[PDB]
């Protein structure tokens, strides 16, 4: 056995959270320690680089260099689970230019300034309905099945034309993938998706339908633009991502707010403050922390440090968003502070699609709960959640919750 010292410099990444809205440990000693960069062992024994610093995190997003092949053997998987999504056709989060444009631009017109203005007297609907349903069931609440997963479901099936009567499965399917330990596991609820959505496009071949699935069907798919198995996955990242984001945000943040009561109640004072805000929680929470990952197609020479051609890179959002030259007190929630220039929505041309759906969605639901339930509270300790691992989307499965 081990008989000497246990100290490494290439410490097991990632790590998981102890605290909601506060870094794992091991990422606060990366974010302290000086350099751009740092090696991390992953969960397979191979080195990986991450990026532990705001400016240094831009520079390498926006470096053409850094492929989001995620096909490519040198791909920095952090978990089992991840060997899913190089089995199937990519959408346009796993290509480079120019392939990656020519696909993102057939769904950009979905998620557009005046669509998204468009969409607000549809979303606050959405909002009180099922906030207005979980009320009326009575105290005692699971806020993440009756109110946090279900919301951005029906917003996201409506853009997409996924009939919400599936929900049941679909949300299930969606869970088991994200969240999935093993390939296996994952393989599984990614044929699952995947053979319904390939019933949906059979059914608008026959008969056309709205929705960004019923356009790429009677229009690129028509004109052999896309292929089948393209859509398929285009389909499943934006119904996935829909889902699980906004879901994740809208319920650390009412623990992450309800922890920090005295910029709760100013938030609730002024709710000009209201976006300001989600920007702020988006910052501070950066639930998607790993989606940053990249392989090196050529050396990269960064402050010093080589990046070889061949080794994969983790810009981890969450440690760059606590960089303190550019938060003043980064690990201190402030809702009053800008936190523009974030990286929870990551940069460049793989910057997030839905980051203004979400800050819509987010606005609406904060409204919303301070508007129509003021006394919403934790019904257990803080101490009694359980939080996702590192290797996953951040957040809770549970939240108990309840109010007078
Ligand atoms: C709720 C907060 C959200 C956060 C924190 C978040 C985070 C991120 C991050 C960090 C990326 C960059 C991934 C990379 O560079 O590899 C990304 C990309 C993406 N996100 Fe978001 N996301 C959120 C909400 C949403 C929503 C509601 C949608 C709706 C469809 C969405 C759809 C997408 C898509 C399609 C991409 C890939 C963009 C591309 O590769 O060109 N996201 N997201
Ligand atoms: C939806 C899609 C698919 C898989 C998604 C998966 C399967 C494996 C585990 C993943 C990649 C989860 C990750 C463990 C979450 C951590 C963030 C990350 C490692 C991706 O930074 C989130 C989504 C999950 C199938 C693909 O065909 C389309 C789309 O691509």
């Amino acid at each position: 056995t081990a008989t000497t010292p246990q100290t490494t410099d290439a410490p097991a990444f990632p790590s998981n959270r102890s605290c909601p809205y506060q870094l794992p440990d091991g990422y606060a000693q990366l974010r302290d320690t000086p350099g751009p960069l740092h090696r991390v062992t992953l969960y397979d024994g191979r080195q990986a680089w991450v990026v532990t610093k705001h400016e240094a995190a831009r520079k390498l997003l926006g470096d053409p260099r850094l492929s989001s092949n995620r096909t490519d053997d040198n791909f920095p998987a952090t978990s089992p689970a991840f060997e899913a999504v190089r089995e199937s056709p990519q959408a346009f989060i796993g290509l480079d230019p120019p392939e990656h444009g020519t696909r993102r631009r057939m769904t950009i017109s979905e998620f557009t300034v005046k669509r998204i203005k468009g969409m607000r007297p549809e979303v606050e609907e959405v909002v009180h309905g099922f906030l207005d349903e979980m009320l009326a069931a009575g105290p005692t609440a699971d806020l993440v099945s009756q109110f946090a997963l279900p919301v951005p479901s029906m917003v996201i099936c409506r853009l997409l034309g996924v009939p919400y009567a599936d929900h049941e499965f679909f949300q299930d399917a969606s869970k088991r993938l994200v969240q999935s330990t093993d390939a296996q596991s994952a393989l599984t609820a990614r044929n699952d998706l995947a053979g319904y959505l390939d019933g949906l496009i059979t059914q608008f071949q026959t008969e056309p339908g709205a929705g960004l699935v019923g356009a790429l069907v009677a229009d690129q798919l028509a004109n052999g633009e896309i292929d089948r198995e393209e859509l398929i996955s285009t389909a499943m990242l934006l119904l996935i991502a829909g889902h699980e984001t906004t879901a994740s945000m809208t319920s650390l943040s009412v623990i992450t707010l309800l922890d920090h009561p005295e910029q709760y109640a100013a938030l609730r004072a002024d709710r000009s403050l209201v976006p300001g805000a989600v920007e702020e929680l988006l910052r501070y929470l950066a639930i998607a922390d790993i989606a940053g990952g990249r392989v090196a197609t050529a050396d990269i020479e960064v402050e010093g440090q080589l990046i070889r051609a061949g080794e994969g890179v983790i810009v981890v959002n969450s440690i760059a968003n606590r960089d303190g030259t550019v938060y003043e007190d980064p690990d201190a929630l402030d809702i009053h502070r800008s936190a523009r220039h974030h990286l929870a929505f990551g940069f460049g041309v793989h910057q997030c699609l839905g980051q203004n759906l979400a800050r819509l969605e987010l606005e609406v639901i904060l409204n919303a709960l301070m508007d129509r339930v003021p006394t919403l509270r934790l019904a257990v300790p803080v101490e009694q959640l359980v939080l996702r691992p590192g290797t996953t989307i951040q957040g809770v499965n549970e939240l108990p919750v309840t109010w007078h």
